[PDB]
């Protein structure tokens, strides 16, 4: 099941989209340690960022706040919807901020009875014991003892039976945009938007969960926005450290309001260091220049997906959003996935799996057009080897 | 415009009330706000700044790895946090060590192997957690539920199940809940946050012996009483009582993002390499921080200046008679108000910090400091004199 790199194989230096083993083997990185590394290894602009605030400050705790944190919550209130942030370290940890915070919400506001957590199927929010258990795959939740309860897990891209599920009791509907490790399947306009107005009706919160989709990745600044539906509550991290462990939770005034001195914390969340390294990757990608090329460098991807795909016949399926792709994989290579990522490896090239069925990439949004064409002639390279 | 304190309202969720006063700079023990006001920080983030700020062998290996990879998924190990696990394992009891970022996620990893452990080695139905009122142990739901101050876990929703909270210290009152059905004792050595309370070296050998009674593993949180705090590398070592699980965090790291679990490999392989995970740039941080608190002298000075630290409290107390206890192991220092005072611990950190001293509180009642464990003796009497003069204009009042 678990993919684990073998024991002659572990990565020591990383340049831009390269990755260099004990070895000196030289990888083209299609991965970025799992859409994490946003803008490269190593990035000059990141590299500044952390070196002049790492002599400056690191830690205060929250007794305090610090200037690189408000600094980047300003930017992202600016960016979007959000009217309030907090940062914390994971992606896990924002997804328990923003669950617990939708049902604190719901239980002041409304009624300590509506608690009813709806979610998909696949989906992956995380490994702690709440988030794993809002997660969709009871293989992950399962044999840890009581489970958090009042979470419905319903199929992702299934309106019907979210509206049949959803009631008056419902505290929150919690959603990836686009379910990432669940075979990169994007949310449809419908579904989202009908997430939307259920909540309304009902007077639950619309969370998403943008942690693997958010920060550039789709090549909009936050998946949201490609939509145009606005949730309640969105979650970030991965892509807005590029590498340094940072994630935030946005809302707005009146559902933060709901919290209140004591609610929440963390011990590192919201320190100087994480939040200038962010900072410098938020200014990084969200500037035109780098949204748009996300598009095109998209399709530079697609294009060599498809042309493997004409002379090996492997691929049912490209899709995606921005410079997450995913590429099912035919019948004939059913449960393959894994094959094809070590087969990758053993050729230079990093990629990832989306489940046994489905290959992923989630390269650098700045990856350079020659590490795109590099890349993908390895990885046909590869395929070559698993089919031929 | 200008970011001030009235920044943090208008942007963060209000889950804190931040000081007046907005750090910029830290080196060692002093920090500098935006007017440039200097201060000794006895409260190191909360006992997480171990070397104190800006250490230059922290810099250096920031910086370093920093120009080198800073990140690996999961998939993969790297040279930073083998070296770790290798120096934690040779240092400790452990035998294999899991990486995270935080304490509540080492927390959530201990509890869910705990629990998985139990599953999977005697029975499903093994499942009974016990944990201490007063604990703090996170803020995820279920780290948060382990913890013992119901306050704090109210109001987000069915909490997970199967944890029973007793008095910390109570051994009679664990051997009463425990049975077949129990997976795990959770404790702090120390409780920090629950007003600086040691536990007796009865009740945490009463801990192991139940443990081993009723086949359930006995897992230290040393988050915060870890990684030097109490002048051993950790308390367990002190108190001579092996854990099955452990965690740290906070000083781990001194000041970067960092966490771990230790245990054993029979334990650690009802998980389905001697370490797992770890950021290649926190664990060269983290790995820096181990080589200077893993050592005789700075060990030795933890106790040398935990004295310069009791001495100062005890002739505040004389001067003003406001304290009824001081206590705490090494570095981690709690000074008990008299009744007179009770409630008032926030009163005192407000004027601490006024007089130019940052300090902390363990509930209203204890004032809680946990300096650098190099704070430099200058600084231990510079800022014992400013806290001085804080009681006096209290006191005065
Ligand atoms: C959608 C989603 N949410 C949450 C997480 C958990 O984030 P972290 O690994 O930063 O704790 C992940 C990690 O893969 C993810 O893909
Ligand atoms: C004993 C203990 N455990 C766990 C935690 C949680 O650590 P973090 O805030 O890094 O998640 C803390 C934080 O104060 C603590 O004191
Ligand atoms: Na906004
Ligand atoms: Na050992």
């Amino acid at each position: 099941l678990p993919v684990y790199a073998p024991a002659d194989f572990i990565p020591v230096k990383g340049k831009g989209s390269r990755v260099w083993d004990q070895q000196g083997k030289e990888y083209i990185d299609f991965a970025g340690g799992i859409a994490v590394t946003a803008l490269g290894h190593c990035h000059p602009a990141l590299v500044e960022a952390l070196k002049s605030q790492g002599e400056t400050l690191w830690h205060t705790s929250n007794v305090f706040t610090n200037e690189p944190a408000l600094r980047l919550g300003r930017k992202l209130i600016d960016a979007t919807f959000a009217e309030r942030v907090l940062f914390m370290n994971s992606g896990t940890e924002a997804n328990e901020t923003a669950f617990k915070l939708a049902r604190h919400y719901a239980c002041v506001r409304h009624s300590p009875f509506k608690t009813k957590i709806i979610a998909f199927h696949n989906a992956f929010h995380g490994r702690s014991l709440f988030t794993v258990s809002v997660g969709g795959q009871p293989k992950y939740s399962d044999g840890f003892g009581p489970k958090p309860a009042d979470i419905i897990h319903v199929p992702f891209n299934d309106l019907h039976a979210v509206k049949a599920v959803m009631d008056d009791h419902t505290c929150a509907v919690v959603v990836e945009p686009i379910q990432g490790a669940g075979g990169v399947q994007a949310a449809t306009p419908e579904f989202l938007k009908g997430l939307r107005d259920l909540c309304d009706e009902h007077q639950a919160l619309l969370v998403f969960d943008e942690v693997q989709c958010g920060m550039g990745r789709t090549g909009d600044l936050f998946a949201y926005m490609h939509y145009g539906v606005t949730p309640d509550i969105l979650t970030s991290a991965k892509a807005l450290g590029g590498g340094f462990p940072v994630s935030a939770m946005l809302t707005t005034q009146e559902i933060a309001s709901a919290f209140h001195v004591g609610s929440h914390g963390s011990t590192y969340g919201g320190n100087p260091l994480a939040c200038a390294v962010a900072g410098a990757t938020f200014d990084i990608i969200n500037t035109p220049e780098v949204l748009q090329g996300i598009h095109t460098k998209r399709q530079q991807f697609v294009q060599h997906l498809q042309a493997i795909d004409e002379q090996f016949d492997i691929f049912s399926d490209i899709r995606g959003m921005g410079l997450l792709i995913g590429a099912e994989l035919k019948p004939k290579y059913k449960g393959r996935a894994r094959d094809f990522l070590y087969a990758g490896a053993e050729a230079g090239v990093m990629v990832l799996n989306a489940g046994a069925d489905v290959m992923r990439f989630a390269p650098s949004l700045v990856v350079e057009e020659a590490d795109i064409h590099e890349g993908m002639q390895r990885f046909a390279q590869a395929v070559g080897k698993v089919v031929a």
